[PDB]
């Protein structure tokens, strides 16, 4: 694959090439990417979306922004050292360092934004409506793939639904640049099959049967390369993937850890205890011994092993930059890292304090009857459009083909906040 | 001076930052908006409302903006400044991109220090001091300290926020002083009160614990003296009229835009108020195949921010040495030549949403909330000893002067989300 291909500042629709070098630097692609999703309605949405916990916790919105700022970071470091390794790209085609922030920065900041409220238990209350649930009626006039991405509602590949949206005034529907959605494309697969490898890139699914024809224009433009041998599609991933997925992976185990912590879930003592390797070299003793809030604290040691994970990644990205540009890399840049064994005792502590709280256990209990009626009711309406209490629902929650309609009722329930789908479902029940 | 103006100093700095030493990964002012992400400040404006209670903008989303439209004017002003006097860039390494950063950061943290309930907020805490309990207080101060007070403003707490020390963490966030100066958009003390009609004469930007931090920032970047007594005074930094133009261009639109799709405003005023602020650049046939409202008022909105951007740089540069030599007597916007269809704006969002009973009712109520809760804080200041004052401490507040102690209390009320302000109030409260 080409640096100069996966690059691209097309978008949808383009009918001329943009090079690098005609941008106007106050108008580059890749930065208005970012801008373009900081105004969009589905990001401003994150505000009432849940992330784990329903005081202050990271919503979705505050969490992107932290992927996306550690994202810059990450793209920044990498881009100084591939301009200095690969000097063609910006003195013959104008690339800059700050370009590669600019990508990683953007395709993170949106990285979650089509995932349904109450988190992942979200995703399998949607795909157990089609598995067993009334949706499964429809399973005979699919194709295996078409309710494979039912039954699988995954929120990543609704991520690109939602940047891509095309409506009546609104073809491509954000029109980011083609290299942001490469970047975006942690799993670029469809929904079958069903995990042909244990390689995270073929751990889920990136897009909808719905957005097959545009990912696999973005795939050509970008010059990514097919991997998948058969009529199923797949592609090893843009390289600035791993970037956005390290900034992800570096972001929720380290600050979901710290919300446990200041929530009271974690006790204390575990924040040095787990993370006193990551900061041993970097953290000054003495400003943290002067330190009298622990909040001050853990954030104090968060930052710094953010920071330490930070440089590791750019050098593991560095050193393997030849096997993810062949697709021959087959790990995530995080499960590389010589910190392994405290990211995992950190993982698995948040996992038992925090995801396995009663408090959690009943926000997720408690998604899936609300996204179950909500599936039913527009289901319902769909089969049977004609009578008076359909049309009122369709007013209330709605106001193409069958795989097409389904498609959009789960864009539709997954996008609505937390608070608006609760309120929809106690109108149905009637309170 | 411009190079003096570009100051990378952080408090506390034994040896001077030459920006031509600068690694450009780690550049001081990109740092800046990085430290202002992670704050705990920032992240409490995730539950502070904007102005209509909690689509609507909380004070994060509206800083998130602020802080977009911020960056491509300080990107364009930059370009801009370096053709006009290019030994910044050749000589000193200045790049157009320094400014777009001191801009957002400026612009991502202005409202940082806003109370909730917006600018009744800060109004309701001076009228504690002025007429309520506080009142008591007042031969207890000096004329500026108990000014500090009754004029509390949401811009000194700001700075305060982002500037104070703490053991363990000397300087607070530590920005650089570029990005401080941008930040000061009312460099002077509360007394003398408005001296003159300049904007930068309105309010004032540092309370009297602050004067000695930002009389540092105002020497290292060279600001002119405005005021020569007792009664200190500096003309504005020049960057600080970017971060003023872009809060300015957003929350003009942007309420709008918000009280449109809230059915405060009906939508045929959208196309009527904004017609020649979007008529150069509105596709005509874009905009007619829009169904939603939504859609059709985001599009003029990201129109109309666009043509105030472009003439808002324009602005800028046309009367640049008059902002360098602090003889420029306005504010950007007030030169605009869309000022009437502007103050149309206003007042349609002054008599529909800011006069409408929900926020009225929202107001009226957050007086009661902070009068309640700085009523508390000070009862148990002046008598530490009793067993009711020695709960209110342990709930609310788990040695220094008379004024450092009350500027503190006001520093925490202001830091409360809406939320937890409620809830501690309703317990004091007994509800
Ligand atoms: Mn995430
Ligand atoms: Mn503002």
């Amino acid at each position: 694959a080409n640096w100069e291909h996966l690059l691209s500042l097309k978008r949808q629709g383009d009918t001329a090439k943009r090079l690098r070098i005609e941008q106007d630097d106050t108008r580059l692609g890749f930065e208005v990417d970012y801008d373009r999703i900081i105004f969009s309605a589905p990001f401003r949405s994150l505000q009432d979306k849940t992330q784990v916990i329903p005081d202050f916790v990271h919503t979705r919105l505050t969490h992107s922004l932290e992927v996306s700022v550690v994202g810059r970071s990450l793209g920044r470091m990498v881009g100084k050292k591939l301009l200095e390794k690969y000097p063609h790209l910006e003195q013959v085609y104008g690339y800059k360092f700050n370009d590669f922030g600019a990508i990683v920065a953007a395709a993170a900041l949106a990285h979650d934004i089509g995932n349904p409220p109450f988190g992942h238990s979200g995703e399998k209350a949607i795909g157990e409506f089609f598995k067993n649930g009334y949706g499964k009626r429809y399973k005979d006039s699919l194709t295996a793939k078409e309710y494979q991405d039912l039954i699988k509602f995954e929120g990543n590949a609704n991520g690109f639904k939602v940047l891509s949206q095309s409506k009546p005034g609104a073809q491509g529907g954000l029109r980011l640049s083609y290299a942001t959605l490469g970047a975006f494309m942690k799993y670029p697969k469809e929904s079958l099959p069903h995990k042909p490898s244990d390689h995270i890139a073929d751990k889920k699914y990136g897009f909808f049967q719905s957005e097959r024809a545009l990912f696999e224009d973005v795939a050509q433009e970008l010059g990514l390369l097919k991997r998948s041998t058969t009529d199923d599609v797949s592609w090893s991933r843009h390289p600035l993937a791993y970037l956005v997925e390290a900034a992800d992976d570096i972001c929720y185990t380290i600050i979901d850890f710290e919300d446990g912590i200041n929530l009271g879930l974690i006790p204390e003592e575990y924040a040095l205890e787990y993370m006193v390797k990551l900061v041993g070299q970097t953290i000054d003793r003495n400003k943290y011994n002067a330190l009298q809030e622990t909040s001050d604290r853990v954030s104090y040691l968060r930052a710094l092993a953010i920071g330490t994970l930070i440089n590791e990644s750019v050098d593991t990205f560095m050193k393997y930059e030849e096997e993810i540009l062949a697709g021959t890399f087959d790990q995530s840049l995080i499960d590389k890292s010589n910190y392994q064994a405290q990211i995992t005792d950190i993982i698995n502590l948040s996992i038992e304090r925090i995801y396995n709280s009663r408090e959690v256990i009943e926000k997720e209990i408690a998604g899936y009857e609300i996204l179950s009626t909500l599936l039913e009711a527009r289901c319902r309406a769909l089969d049977n459009n004609d009578t008076h209490y359909n049309q009122l629902i369709q007013q209330l929650l709605a106001p193409k083909s069958l795989y097409e309609n389904l498609i959009q009722i789960c864009a539709e329930v997954s996008t609505m906040t937390d608070g608006k789908a609760l309120r929809n479902y106690k109108k149905i029940k009637g309170l």
